[PDB]
């Protein structure tokens, strides 16, 4: 076995129907948006980093209302195709240097199989 795995246990799945605590002891936040950018939900594990947590970035935009930089042709930009795509699968290395320290993150978002949603799984590097 490997180190934690970025699709890791299913996540999509797993953020659809939540697991046991919500699977918030992964290493990669999972964050949901709904057509436009609304946080659907977020998780522990990214928001323990930062400390954004679902319950307070929810209904907060994760491209501008959230994170000033995801708001770009590199986070937001792949969002727009994946969206427009019908299978949003791509990544990216970004950097999370919001209000805060320099982070450092492999991402990695598809489309939500909720019915049509669209995560961005950031997994601290
Ligand atoms: C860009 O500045 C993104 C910042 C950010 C993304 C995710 C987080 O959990 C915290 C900050």
């Amino acid at each position: 076995m490997e180190h934690v795995a970025f699709g890791s246990e299913d996540i999509e799945n797993t953020l659809a129907k939540m697991d046991d605590g919500q699977l918030d002891g992964l290493a990669f936040g999972a964050i949901q948006l709904d057509g436009d950018g609304n946080i659907l939900q977020y998780n522990a594990a990214e928001g323990d980093i930062t400390g954004r947590d679902p319950k307070q970035v929810i209904g907060k935009n994760f491209f501008k209302d959230v994170a000033p930089c995801t708001d770009s042709p590199e986070f937001y930009g792949k969002f727009k195709e994946g969206v427009a795509s019908g299978n949003l699968n791509t990544m990216f290395e970004y950097t999370f240097d919001y209000q805060m320290t320099p982070t450092k993150v492999k991402v990695h978002m598809k489309k939500a199989l909720s019915g049509d949603s669209y995560w961005v799984f950031v997994k601290r590097v």
